[PDB]
């Protein structure tokens, strides 16, 4: 394919988009064929002489769109949202054709630079720490990386090197094999699975430490803590969760964060979801206690409109653990240029509104109860009684085709969960998922 | 920022993107601008309000050209390829609308079953045996990996579960921890850090098996897994390397492949790089014996003009280690409809041919030697004489600005590396390469 067909073929699809995007409310949430379906629609190898763009283009609709899931759907509540945005998506066609994956080490300053003031910018937009930003002139600074999956693997390695420095300088005696067989991480037992991995990966054992009311406490972290170096193992690293993915619950960092520091572990905040939300100032109380990390991550990529992958991570000495990979800088500089600090503010506080407004919708109706307290874009909620009518009722509604939800299970208590994911969604889409939700329990109630 | 905007931006994206690849030899491979050009040229702050996208526009030249490595400048030649076509913009600009992360699991039809298709059209071209084909019936299939490293590590853990799941039942007595402690898996001397990085997460010890003209014989693989199972080690896994980074040598998998089998160790092969070359009748006999392979891997992002990421990885059986995510599938659908067989096999063979002219140039100076046999899009050389002039060389040709080269080493013996990069590479290009690295040699003679 020469340019001008690509001209051709890549303005039709800028059409293509416009038109799913802008229309995307007359797409059905449950696809009408059956698994199965696409084999059949095309050949069973490739060409061996090259096809026509338009008839790759007319396929669109024929062979992919009936099978596909519509995650910007105001219809469709997935787990959390999937971030896209028009600016996203320009600067991702430049990242494409002049990006790498980083294979060869890429010595390149506008890769590298553009990421470094991005962070910065990201940085001031959140007010974090002086210690987190470069323009500072410490050694602090951010990178970004793929997803929040990596940036906690990345932190526990950087921890895992510097306390096994750290343990080396003090017992010179002692073999790399027996410090990095004493190491232990704490996380809460609401974290993310990728915490678990991150403990796999990197060798190192893991405890959960229990939480209260879906929080984890620093007492209980301590306590954890002590027992570890009672047994003559080596504490060295912790993850507080800001909005875990169960019911959107917030550690008390302020309590965890002086707790790991006091210990020397190192105090890694994985808040994936919600960090989005503390670009408000009315919402960076949740983030209290932001000054005891040693590494910060959320990402752009679910609640912030920059398209995967932006995960954003700060670290008071970047060191420990390169730049530009992937120009992801490109897509983040778009978005906040093209969308400044006010609308990106609108965004998050319509969308913590719509879950209120949604909330108070359930709560209203006597047959049902919240199953956490309401935070960020998230509501869980349930039928009063027992999970088995739940896991009916969500059945039943995703079986109906006008929303999807989501179940979660914390402790023996199965709820349903409405997250804000569309950056489509408009007030009147809490009343018609409410609605959709109570007519569905209706009938539910007259099977008799 | 609505749609009409979105459509003039994107537009004008697909005209400078068009414009800067089609005139890319007008590009300076070394930056002008210095380390920090960036940081004054853009606020220090994200903007309160939307700027406007033909201001962002404008700064693509102004603040980003200046900064930017030209991977896919003909004049450039980086470690390996960066694959760039136009068929796989476009795909993007529609996987970027329509596709996620995978943190909600996508129980989607068209990215899973897409993914299989795909897999299985790759996997005739490269002639794989039927037992790693979909279309077989049997338990063999394909997914789409984002990196080779990804593909190497999650091979190894497969095979670690795989192992486990066996010595647990002839030694039920045994910890598991106690036969975990006791795996040990094999690579080259030559292979990529990537098997390293899997050695280290994957938590099991690897052995360097000593190549001989840079290629690992079965016979030294042997001798070393013996060697271990005389320590009461347990062998598990093997990485067979066809296209070596240093030098694009090929590991026997014919010896190796039966050894592994023999011993019972999951065989992977990596073939990230030359792999591509096999779509090819007359380079498939350098995978003889993969047969004899429990996974095999190459990317289709370096040498087969798939935009990143697409690593494309076969299992014999794929349950030992989750289809769809990003839909990868789409731009390999693209790419291979729209550039078809034969103009793929075409372009490995153009620069098999390219490397062979370069080669050729080199060894008719008598200053020079070739520092391995020319495989694939690679040749690698030096000045006659130390390690040390040969370093000097490189600097020389690098600072000098023509064209861009890199180094590398193979037990102490340093040179220099001209790997065929740019989808625009031309037959005079070799010659222009060539009477460069010659000119520098003569400017570096009449000094002293």
């Amino acid at each position: 394919m020469e340019a001008p067909e690509f001209k051709d073929f890549a303005k039709t699809m800028v059409d293509f988009i416009a038109e799913y995007l802008e229309n995307i409310r007359e797409r059905r949430v449950l696809p009408e064929v059956k698994p199965g379906y696409l084999k059949p629609l095309i050949p069973d190898a490739a060409p061996e002489k090259p096809e026509k763009w338009q008839d790759v283009m007319q396929d669109i609709e024929r062979v992919i769109m009936p099978g596909v899931t519509h995650w910007h759907s105001p219809k469709f509540h997935a787990y959390f949202p999937t971030a896209n945005s028009y600016p996203a998506i320009v600067a991702d066609m430049l990242s494409g054709a002049i990006a790498c994956i980083g294979f060869t080490w890429i010595a390149s300053p506008a890769c590298t630079e553009l990421e470094v003031v991005m962070m910065d910018w990201l940085g001031k937009m959140l007010e974090l720490p002086a210690e987190f930003l470069a323009c500072s002139g410490g050694k602090g600074g951010g990178v970004i990386q793929g997803t929040a999956s990596e940036s906690t693997l990345v932190a526990l390695l950087g921890a895992k090197a510097k306390k096994l420095k750290e343990v080396k300088e003090l017992h010179p005696e002692w073999d790399e094999h027996t410090i990095l067989g004493k190491l232990v991480g704490y996380c809460s037992d609401q974290a993310h699975s990728s915490v678990e991995r991150a403990g796999l990966l990197g060798g190192v054992k893991l405890r959960s430490v229990q939480s209260e009311n879906h929080r984890m406490r620093g007492a209980a972290l301590e306590k954890a803590i002590e027992q570890d170096v009672a047994e003559g193992l080596i504490p060295f690293y912790a993850v507080v969760t800001l909005g875990t993915t169960n019911s959107c619950a917030f550690d008390y960092l302020d309590e965890c964060g002086p707790v790991g520091n006091k210990h020397n572990l190192w105090i890694h905040v994985d808040a994936a979801y919600a960090g989005s939300a503390f670009i408000c100032p009315e919402y960076r109380h949740l983030m209290k206690g932001i000054e005891s990390a040693d590494s910060f991550n959320f990402n752009p990529h679910k609640w912030m409109l920059v398209n995967f992958d932006c995960s954003a991570m700060w670290l008071k000495d970047p060191s420990w653990v390169p730049l530009g990979r992937r120009f992801r800088a490109l897509k983040l500089w778009f978005v906040l240029r093209l969308y400044g600090v006010e609308n990106l503010q609108a965004h998050i506080r319509r969308h913590c509104n719509f879950a209120k407004q949604f909330g108070d919708l359930c709560v209203a109706d006597s047959r049902f109860e919240l199953a956490a307290e309401i935070n960020m874009g998230l509501v869980c909620f349930r039928l009063k009684g027992s999970n088995e009518r739940n896991e009916a009722l969500l059945k039943r509604i995703n079986g109906r085709g006008h929303i999807h939800l989501v179940p979660a299970k914390i402790k023996d208590v199965y709820f349903l969960r409405m997250a804000i994911c569309s950056r489509f969604t408009q007030s009147e889409d809490m009343e018609y998922s409410w609605k959709e939700v109570s007519a569905a329990a209706d009938e539910m109630e007259q099977e008799q």
